Parts: C-alpha cells; structure tokens; sequence
C-alpha cells in the first residue's frame, strides 16, 4: 500500500496491515472469506498511555493472532483491554485468541447475548450504561456510544475525544458503496434515525472510519443513511 489505505489488493494472505489515522490511532484491516467471497474489514487501535485498547477483532482467530504481531513490529505496546462493537465474527471471532493473550476482553450485555446465541465466540466483560438509544460511557481513551439499531441490534459507536476520530463501525458504511451491505441483522427502518443520532452527537468528527472500506469525512454517515433508505425501498 506504501500509504494508501490499505485494501485486500494490498494485504498478503493472512496477514494484517495498519494505517495511522491521528496521533495515538491506528485502524488495522485484514481480509476474510465468508461464503465464498471475500472482504476487507477495519477495527481501530487506540493509545492509552503505554498500553493499547484494541476496538474489534480481525474476523476470524489466525487474522487475529497476525493482528496481535503486527502490532507487536509497528507500535510495540501491549494490547490490555479490547471492545467489540457488535455480535457478527467479524467483530468478535478472533476474542479467544486475544483472550489467551492476555487481553481483557468487552462488549455490551446485548453483544454478549447475541454471540452466544449466534454460536460466535463471546468477550468476558460487559458494558453497563449502553442498552438506550443516546446513551454513552467513558473506556479508556474513547467513548462508546450506542445510537440505536442500525446494522444490527447491538452496534456501538466509538469516539476518540483526542483526535476527533468518529470509528462507526458496521452502522456507518464507505462512499463507495452501493448497498447496504450484510442486513440479516438490521433494522432498516431505524437505521437512519439511528445515524442521525450519530450525526447530532459528534459534529465535530474530522475523520469518520467505516467498519469495512476506506476512512472519510462526516459524508459516510448521510452516505450511509442514504444507501439504507434506498436499499429498504
Ligand atoms: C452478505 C453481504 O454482506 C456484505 C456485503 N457487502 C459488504 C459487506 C461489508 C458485507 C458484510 C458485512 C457488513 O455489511 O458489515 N458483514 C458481513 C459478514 C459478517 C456477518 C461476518 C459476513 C459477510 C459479509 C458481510
Ligand atoms: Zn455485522
Ligand atoms: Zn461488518
């Protein structure tokens, strides 16, 4: 990638690469199959004095455990605490690897509920004070925030107060995409009540990070609203 975004053109097989959004955070993406096609994702790394808080894991345990290792050649500071933003593997497969690497695992009460039901693997931690719609807590360096339903049930927001980093996770998608993406799990009608939510709550946002595909501006979130409404109709 020699500095551009890093996309699954760019990424050798199996492994992870990152990509300096603002001081003290990081995205990282890495590249699975599911369902005999392949896509990228993104989470988010987030400095937190000499440790790391890691937001989401690199769907699926052996992109994980690269994950952890190039973190280790990139910014050699250890992972302590880790947030999933919502239930789906791309968020949460890869929990027992960091799990075993000593990494406090988290996710809401909701997104512990629907993996264990999904059969997907389950963070140990919950986060109290995000099961309404408008509600956030303090973690570390971010806040989490839960804008309602919108890719799914579950999804949390996170904000970096030091950088103005909005990361939407699977709720927000990139400019370039025509659809809604995976809405097995969505609520398509709330979806764009959901994201203004978003809007009105970080205004202030200089860099929006889509869960999948290239970092933008605010424009990702009316983007977003925009595909969901079309796709619904
Ligand atoms: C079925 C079509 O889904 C898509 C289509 N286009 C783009 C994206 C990013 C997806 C997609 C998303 C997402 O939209 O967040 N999540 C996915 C998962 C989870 C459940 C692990 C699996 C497979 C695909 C996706
Ligand atoms: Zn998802
Ligand atoms: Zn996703």
């Amino acid at each position: 990638p020699s500095g551009e975004y890093p996309t699954v053109n760019e990424i050798p097989v199996g492994e992870v690469r990152l990509y300096q959004i603002a001081d003290g955070v990081w995205s990282h993406i890495a590249t699975q199959s599911f369902d005999g096609a392949v896509y990228p994702s993104n989470g988010l790394i987030v400095r937190d004095g000499d440790e790391l808080l890691l937001i989401d894991t690199a769907w699926g345990a052996k992109n994980t455990a690269a994950l952890l290792a190039e973190i280790e050649k990139q910014i050699g500071l250890p992972v302590t605490r880790a947030v999933s933003t919502h239930f789906h593997d791309d968020r949460v497969g890869g929990v027992d690897v960091l799990r075993a690497a000593g990494v406090a695992t988290y996710a809401s009460p909701s997104t512990r509920r629907l993996a264990e039901a999904e059969g997907n693997e389950i963070p140990t931690h919950s986060l109290e004070g995000l099961s309404s719609s408008g509600d956030a807590v303090r973690f570390g360096p971010v806040e989490l925030f839960y804008p309602g339903a919108a890719h799914s049930t579950d999804n949390l927001v996170v904000y970096v107060p030091s950088a103005n980093v909005l990361y939407g996770g699977c709720a927000v998608h990139e400019l370039s995409s025509t659809s809604a993406g995976n809405v097995a799990d969505a609520d398509l009608a709330e979806w764009p009540t959901s994201v203004e939510r978003i809007q009105k709550h970080y205004p202030e946002a200089e860099v929006v990070i889509p869960g999948h595909g290239l970092p933008g501006g605010l424009d990702l979130l009316q983007h977003t609203a925009n595909v969901v409404k079309a796709h619904k109709n």
